[PDB]
């Protein structure tokens, strides 16, 4: 339901840059875009609602070109940090908000509004003011107010930070929930490459104002399109080897290189921690050295330090979270691993 | 280092209250405060700082009684998000700072930053004023000042919120390493479980102004003391069954209740996302129906909804990331859990 089409704008000062994207986001998909601070996933978001305009290029919503349209014009609701429910209205006023202008008659107004509230398990809070409820309420209140209209799309930007960890996560479940239900297209904003892979179809990875990739979770964490993408999305160790006889040496292991990658060039090494496995050894021939090691349910994470002073993070099987102590030698097996150009 | 004796802080409003607090923190140990907003954690903190004074009780650091004591009275530095570098000084400066203040002489004060900035990777950037580095720099640089004077005790307030996640993971990991080197006593403010059980020794689970328990991370993940400490630490799925004929019915199977809990009485059962296993089946006779699955990297996240209408988090290993499709019906298989009264 959503396109962009050669769309540019430029920041002179670098940050929130978006360099010539195109994308195509399906009808009822849930959308991620993931990228650091800065790097244009938040002008995008801004330019689907309206609140910013392309300097060149065209965004496009269910096949309509919308580009010069304001964000009333558009079919988008929106669920922002940069927003506040209207503290001084009940939870049913302020959700009934945007039917209010949609000129729909009173009877259907307020079966609308009964409808989202009870979906949202806000009906005991109905005749309650928003100073009264929990943040977790609060933004459960938004998302209603968002939806009330029944817009075309939904943008979320970071709405969620400034919250504690644990009702973060459950917020994000129950969006997702929403969303399924509903049937939307929805876009959200996010840092956090774990929040994309739990709740987006599609992830959409922001480098520089540039997509480096646009993919699913698994696509974009077992087949990074690049460097950035492959360092950004999961966790990795990443080090820099010299390609000599095709190939490089990992601890104590032979990776061979692709042929299209000259002798001589550097190229990165990308090993997941979880595709690291430790053995015992003597420091005579030991590949590392424990640092220390911390327990965290379903794993136990390991730092280790190469000979050459690689400080590796490896994670072991909850099964292990007693076998490796500071200080002692090991020898590691590298299982899986990525390897691009430098 | 650090002991609370009775101390207790209480705010009219609830949250920041501290009710009646007592704990001993060990020399050279890196203690995390996790906790809800307003548990009080961050009042405890400010406690140990002296920009808060216990109502009754006293505070201890170093076997000294220093509940009187101003901040600049006590052993301590501050890595506080409420700090900000002196952005009109260089780096260099902002580091001596302290050192300035304890009448060392110039050649042994140049030696100590010297020092500090090699030793955090901070050397190329002496000359520097703040707002040409990163902001991980810039935390870089304050930890620095903090630590120039010596301090005996090391206190961290959030200052990594309003960081990305990436840069916020390789933060605590620096943190962790210079902590372990410097050998202090260090406690820092966290709402997120993950973040504690990654980079503490020893965790105090705050709630609602008590400690709810205090142990190594191992210990509050496998043996929580109580439901809070259970449903905060790690994930869970938490429900409440009634006991009778002493055992509750969880997924077609009984699990028997402890003799002291009686008959008729209600307990929250608590499951773990990966303690629960899927094996296809038949509606007829099928627990629950999959909402959806999310791949996660390590593990793939299946949501799954009960016949009772209870939705599930389970998490089963990468290698089933394709095994289970929406709507389709399965059987659940709890293999471990905890049980508390509720
Ligand atoms: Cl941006
Ligand atoms: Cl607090």
């Amino acid at each position: 339901t959503i396109e962009f089409v050669g769309v540019e704008k430029i920041y002179p000062g670098g940050a929130r840059s978006v360099r010539g994207v195109s994308f195509q986001i399906r009808e009822g998909e849930m959308v991620g875009l993931l990228g650091p601070s800065g790097s244009g996933k938040t002008t995008i978001l801004r330019l689907i609602a309206g609140l910013e305009r392309p300097t060149k290029g065209d965004v496009w919503i269910g096949g309509k070109r919308v580009t010069d349209l304001p964000p009333q014009k558009r079919n988008v609701g929106l669920v922002f940090q940069n927003y506040a429910l209207f503290q001084h209205m009940t939870v049913y006023d302020n959700v009934s908000f945007g039917l209010r202008e949609k000129r729909v008659p009173k009877d259907e107004m307020d079966a609308r509004v009964r409808e989202l509230l009870r979906f949202m398990r806000l009906e005991s809070y109905a005749n309650r003011f928003p100073h009264e409820l929990s943040g977790g309420q609060q933004q459960r209140v938004a998302l209603a107010r968002a939806l009330a209209p029944r817009p075309q799309v939904l943008l979320f930007d970071e709405p969620f930070a400034a919250i504690d960890t644990q009702i973060r996560r459950e917020l994000r479940t129950f969006v997702r929930q929403v969303h399924d239900e509903m049937g939307v297209t929805s876009v959200f904003v996010t840092h956090d490459q774990e929040e994309a892979l739990e709740v987006a179809d599609r992830v959409l990875v922001l480098h520089e104002g540039n997509v480096e990739q646009f993919g699913t979770p698994e696509e974009v964490y077992e087949k990074p399109g690049t460097l950035f993408v492959a360092s950004f999305i999961g966790e990795s160790n990443v080090w820099t080897r010299a390609v000599q006889n095709g190939r490089i040496e990992v601890a104590g292991a032979a990776l061979p290189v692709d042929p299209a990658v000259s002798e001589g060039s550097e190229v990165a090494v990308v090993v997941r921690p979880k595709d690291v496995e430790l053995q015992p050894a003597s420091e005579r021939e030991a590949h590392a050295q424990v640092v220390r090691s911390a327990f965290k349910g379903s794993y136990s994470a390991c730092w280790i330090r190469t000979k050459d002073g690689e400080v590796w993070e490896v994670h072991v099987p909850s099964a292990d979270r007693h076998r490796w102590s500071p200080g002692a030698w090991v020898h590691m097996n590298v299982t899986r691993w990525f390897i691009f150009p430098r």
